[PDB]
């Protein structure tokens, strides 16, 4: 009787005080405490040495609570701690052990899934400081460490990174770094306001498989001119993605070193997400010193239906070399996306783009072996003002990129910066579907459609179409003599075309090439014999060995005779064709004539 | 001793047991109550004033009950309310206060979520009246309420609007009107059995952000001739959306009335949902009178990956002005969509359509800046008899919609009624990629596939390219001698026509302007002249001052002679040709060329 | 006093301790024993006679208990019960009653959700035998059982099938059958380990209706040689789908005898998922024998932005007949898939193929009517030793294919067999947006790139373009003299193929059809006469009856003269064409012309 008060206000108590399921005379007889046992929270453990409960606040560092609550529930074969509603909890320090040597907060473990309702925070303490909230490695050499299986963060919850600047741009933050991480996710959370290299990173050089991110927030991770560079989500091992986020970014310096995602090995995707405010969408990249978990190829590589309001590049192509590795980038599907360049004033932020074929780290443009690239069915468009806007900026060795059916609407379809960067190309493929827009028409004086700035093409095709005028624009497409090009075909269709004085130019005349296979408009002047009845023209000028056919553009306005409908031409590069005089007399007309090579 | 039974037994009792988590000696030392706090569920707060617990049912309106628990939990910063499975729970009356205006019943506050895993339904209270059942303002006068916040509804439950008609037009219905609403959503929720206006509104007149439905099920909502208008998500602020859902209507009256979602701001999308039995699947509007919150500008507009069966108009675009603010749409993409019109007559229900150019709510025509709208990868299918079916009926002003890559099999490719609206028509492009299927073909007398019914066309380019005959249409491609055409490309491939009458029909002469650029078949007669040799063909009729040039689409059945292969023209408007006479004599043919100008 | 302490210590006693929601004045005043009844876990049931709890383990078959739990919580209108996180539940015995006649181990029931968080695994008991692990019909005959309704199964556990084989191959074993499935899912849960011949089955002959499976992953689920067939999920209900799912199978015998995915009924879809180490992605097919639930025609099927590495073919449609159902198949798209054949050796495995039109289960070729499909924004990659590498295997009579904007690099583009099935074609499209790879190139000695193995073509249009040259190809595209040809159009573009012996070869000379529109080009043999001046030029050969016009694909080197630009024909095969002798004498040269066909 006495004793038994003492059990029940005792922590033992609920341990004593039976239950049974809905009275129901087949459940299991078990204690209150039982059923508490089968739920842990925050709670649970964020108490004072005497087991009294301490309420979290500004001054209060959760850290080694929640640490304690991660290390039991590990104990037990796993489980998932909530982090309470209603209540926000502030790290102010370090944990130790493994994760110091990763800036570590709070070391995750395997089967402990964290389900955040409440509120994360960042104590002061980290201002200016380095850090990784969440960290999965077990070991400060990510070489020896174990692995991360079976873990997943999730719930309504918010990660708030305090909004302190950087104190160096040689530090790294983190907030979720799963490390060599299998079967672990973060979904529903948001994370925001702060300075940081990324929210999330996703495996460690390809060790790891699905892990994934979904219907998560990124909101103002980057604040300070001391951050070197963003990547809001890292994903670095395969079978591994992004999907359904929200990205967004206020800061200027956002606008230029932040990108929303990379993927970085084999088998990953960025879909169905919306951006805005960013430098740059999604790195797509094999780095050959993040190839020992899962290969040196990144192949199968997605990235579809987002959205995106960004001031460079949405996608980068890239891989590049080390002393014994080599990386390849292939089978790669970039569609149904939807993007433009923000307003910005021209050159004030990285070069706008749809796709980059960017140089490595180091700025090396002969090292990338990149190929089997799709890109379909997506819309770009930049302001008219942004002289800096190329559906594709080609500024390192391409082997095969494919464009189909697109909308782009900006300055550049095909750009490179003379003088730079002369990169190889092979098997560009620019397909006739592709719909180029009007926005930047009358912008183009001095500058070419397609600027083939190269060292060589090869086995590629470029079918121009437009779809309105730009009559500023010096060419459609420029070949300089710079640029070898053989085994290609590249065609200049009419409609629009016939005011221009440029269409297709090659500096080198390297149309004339055995395998290249052209057609384009240009203006031909032609005189006659003075033969009455059918009668031969003939150009004045002899810039045409090159021609197999040659069909007119023009109308007739004579009555007494009708030049050639067609044309072939001779050894001395003129061309002929035959027509007919009503009344004999030598003719001399100028006519607008599609020039047509093996085609 | 004593005392301790009536503690125990009374409401505090809970709080005097220990617990203290599976015997951890390190765990907190708590009470039964503290970790029961942890969860909360309509069961504590749905009592009678003497804290009894009452039953819900038919005959117990719950209203008040689940509104104490969510200002409660308000009270504490938020949490998630548990709205019992296994359980019916009726609303049987109005909310008061703030959402007294919006015919509301319960408030929503921020950071209180629900979770249904129970019935929700209507009682009788509610037939032949409006409601909105759960509400996210706080102010009868939206323009001064204030926000909400972090709110999500989720479960596996049910929201039930019991059958009830509405009782005028003039009403309105909702499920859930989140108001001004921020981080808000629904998720996994079925919605079922009414007669509404809309299901659930995001947002308030571009007030709000990050709102998203997922998951649900909307099933026959819509079930009277009273009901005036239906849509059954409305997403009216930005970086919001609807995603996996699946809408279902059985009613007559919804296949007249009801459209599955409206899109009314930036960055909103609707994907990868399926639809049966509405009339429209989507509006992608900026309305003026909805601007207030976030700009006059729609764009980023996502459509894609849905599969529905309509029975009008799959994507409507519209915008619209009001005296003080003008409306805008671009930047827009629709794309991997599979439509198509159910069985039904032939005019039985609004005209089918793929997309529809809409004229404004009062049916002006001449309001609308809509352009960069991108239709590519998707299908649609109406059957054989559906007069009524059209890839786009452009029934107002256009400024820009380009299509590539997509299947048509219906009636119309491009239509709009004669003598109806006369839209200005820019940048429509019609990519040759487009495939135009059979499924109509022989149902076409006195049709034009192409339907130009316009005041003008400009920059715009239609490449026609059928895929079966149809000698039953009366041309490919009709102008009017009422619309302008200038700079622009119309073109007909010859596959397929070889026995058509007339291909492109420019009843005005339209392909004479100095700036259209076309090409299509048609039979021409020629007559040579006599001589011997090379000798000149002339084409009978003179309407050919336009060509520039023409070749033979027939063979030559003749051995003493050949008509040319291709012929240009004269000032007198007929073509002419040089052929061959092996032996002397006039020679007269029918030939099927191909007409080309400026191409 | 005494009595008390004996209730409190009894099952009955949280029944008789108080709580009060946080001491809230307005809560309900309960006992601990209703806020625990809220939830429920397998805890609640796993209990010997006497109701002690029982420890799960290898040697503890916990089947009864679990089905108690089911049977229980149907019995009060449902709810959700967990499966405790940190153990693992051993299955040790087969279920009884209706489920007996499946093979069944576990009943489902209404409205009773499973929330796995821990591991179920199959006890040696199941070693070499058939099993259905859950199950919800409620009868041994399906025509006879009632419904399953609301049933989901959900968490972050795990189901083992416990590595062992099947026994003989005609042996069934499912996951999870849901039966005559209405509103059921299967969402986060892993499927590993095993030998079976399905994961997850939805619906049962059409019967059934949103079912979906999300989230899951499925690991190694055949392991022998005795297993005949496996379909990881199998979609046989309506408004039904697998989206963000990944699948994986590392034995040898998978990459023979399975796929991923199979979609039987209307409105469904296979989404964002990711394959690997599979036989085949995807069947899409109205079987006659499963169209009792849903009528006989599939429709509305969708296969969009999935990432797959299998060894046969990506999706396989189909439809077919029983004595008094016909099955038809139309209205399905494709889109967005990337997808590669892997390593191995030709003729290894099935067929390769993007897509295949595959005859019915007993082999029949005649019998199926599939049509209004789209394939379009996909990509596909063989490495190039694969000779059974295609864009399309069509090997059974096919009413309509359309392919638009796809990038293939295999082996074929179009294949069939020579003398197996002779399919009979209508409404194939092949856009020339496709493009062609190169990967295959110099692999194709005695090959046609089309090899058109067909019964009879109609209506149908291929446009070959190629982006590389592969002169090792017999030719682009052959017509056995077989194979009738009408009403079509073939054409191949001149880039890449001037030095082809072959570009079309129509064995039967089928290009004269009066409804067939080509064009392609040919050497050609000319000799003019010895007029000076204008002067004709004809074909040494008599093979082009058949040609509306030609015109020249060379360059002429000579200076006196020069041959016509543009031919006709002659009745009696020649060619002919007006072309110039500056000086007179009988010329002859050797053309590449493009030749065409009323085009
Ligand atoms: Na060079
Ligand atoms: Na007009
Ligand atoms: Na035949």
């Amino acid at each position: 009787p006495d004793q038994f008060r003492a059990i029940i206000e005792s922590p033992e108590g609920a341990g004593h005080v039976g239950y049974q399921y809905r009275r129901n005379t087949g459940s299991t007889m078990r204690m209150v405490s039982d059923v508490l046992d089968e739920r842990v929270s925050l709670w649970d453990f964020h108490c004072d040495p005497s087991g009294n409960v301490i309420q979290p606040g500004p001054n209060v560092d959760s850290r080694q609570y929640l640490q304690a609550a991660i290390d039991y529930v590990s104990s037990n074969g796993g489980g998932t701690i909530t982090i309470p509603a209603g209540y926000t909890w502030y790290l102010g320090s370090y944990g130790v052990g493994g994760i110091a040597g990763h800036s570590g907060i709070i070391q995750l473990r395997s089967n402990v899934n964290l389900n955040i309702e409440g509120r994360i925070h960042l104590s002061p303490f980290f201002d200016l400081k380095p850090f990784q909230v969440f960290v999965g490695f077990d070991n400060g050499d990510p070489a020896s460490s174990g692995n991360l299986e079976n873990c997943h963060i999730y719930g309504h919850g918010v990660v708030d990174f305090g909004g302190y600047e950087f104190g160096a741009s040689s530090q790294l933050r983190n907030g979720v770094a799963f490390g060599r991480s299998y079967n672990c996710s973060v979904t529903g959370i948001t994370f925001q306001n702060g300075d940081v290299t990324w929210a999330i990173t996703l495996g460690w050089n390809g060790y790891g498989s699905n892990c994934y991110v979904r219907k998560c927030r990124f909101i103002n991770l980057v604040n300070s001119s001391v951050n070197a560079n963003h990547s809001t989500v890292y994903v670095n091992c395969p079978y591994s993605g992004v999907e359904s986020c929200y990205f967004s970014m206020s800061s200027s310096f956002a606008r230029n070193i932040a990108c929303s995602v990379q993927l970085h090995q084999h088998d990953t995707f960025y879909r169905g997400s919306t951006v805005n405010g960013y430098c740059r969408g999604a790195y797509v990249v094999m780095h050959a010193a993040e190839a020992a978990g899962a290969g040196s190829y990144a192949y199968n590589m997605q990235v579809e239906n987002n959205i995106a309001v960004i001031y460079g590049q949405f996608v980068i192509l890239g891989s590049d070399v080390t002393a014994t590795v080599s990386g390849h980038l292939n089978d790669v599907i970039v569609s149904g996306n939807i993007v433009s360049i923000g307003e910005r004033a021209a050159f004030s932020a990285p070069f706008g783009a749809f796709i980059d074929i960017g140089p490595d780290n180091s700025g090396a443009s002969n090292v990338q072996d990149i190929q089997r690239v799709l890109v379909t069915g997506n819309s770009f468009y930049a302001p008219a003002n942004i002289t800096d806007s190329a559906a594709i900026t080609l500024r390192a060795n391409l082997n095969g990129c494919t464009f189909i059916a697109n909308n782009f609407d900006c300055r550049y379809m095909v750009y490179n910066a003379p003088g730079t960067t002369s990169p190889v190309v092979q098997n560009l493929v620019w397909d006739k579907s592709n719909v180029i827009g009007g926005t930047h028409a009358n912008q183009r004086a001095g500058q070419n459609l397609f600027d083939m700035q190269f060292a060589s093409v090869v086995n590629s095709t470029i079918e121009v179409q437009l779809s309105c005028e730009d009559l500023s624009m010096f060419s459609c497409i420029l070949f300089p003599a710079s640029c070898q090009l053989s085994y290609s075909k590249i065609t200049v269709d009419s409609a629009w075309t016939k005011s221009m004085s440029n269409t297709a130019v090659f500096e080198g005349n390297q149309q004339a090439g055995a395998n290249v296979y052209v057609s384009y408009p240009a203006t031909v002047n032609l005189t006659s014999y003075n033969t009455q009845g059918a009668v031969p023209f003939f150009s004045t000028d002899t810039n045409y060995a090159w021609v197999t056919s040659a069909y007119s553009l023009s109308i007739n306005e004579n009555l007494d005779f009708s030049p050639p409908a067609t044309y072939t031409n001779k050894a001395n590069g003129q061309l002929v064709g035959v027509g007919y005089n009503e009344i004999g007399g030598v003719r001399s007309v100028s006519v607008r004539l599609m020039l047509q090579r093996q085609v």
